[PDB]
């Protein structure tokens, strides 16, 4: 039942992390990573790119019990945007739009957590994070 409660709180994450994540699903701006990039238009993706990530796969991985930390959610919105980067860097307007719109999508991201989550409630995902590790 440490368990039980344990899964309660971890509930409490996922529901704040689909909120977080819906929030960023549906502005406009974050289309171009709303779904997995397609490897039929975008032939040389994932030939460049070798974890890729997207808006509508952070909502599987929640779903999947994926994230115990506000962080380790963050670390993939923070690969969602380090890929664009990667993917996109050149001196095209284009290459810029998506780069702006990717670092957006990522200071969103920190800034709605940093002024939603509350810090004691982080700490006790930490740690039920840590103690399963030591389980």
């Amino acid at each position: 039942s440490m368990e039980d409660q344990e899964e309660n709180t971890l509930r409490e994450l996922r529901l704040f992390l689909r909120d977080v994540t819906k929030r960023l699903a549906t502005d406009k701006r974050f289309n171009i990573f709303s779904k997995p990039v397609d490897i039929e238009e975008v032939s040389d993706y994932l030939e460049v790119i070798k974890e890729p990530m997207d808006l509508s796969t952070v909502i599987t991985k929640i779903d999947k019990h994926n994230y115990l930390t506000a962080k380790d959610f963050l670390k993939d919105i923070d690969l969602i945007c380090s890929n664009a980067l990667e993917y996109n860097p050149d001196k095209d307007p284009g290459d810029k739009i998506i780069r702006h719109r990717a670092c957006t999508l990522k200071d969103t991201a920190h800034a709605i957590i940093a002024a939603e989550l509350d810090p004691e409630f982080n700490k006790l995902c930490e740690e039920i994070k840590e103690a399963r590790i030591k389980r």
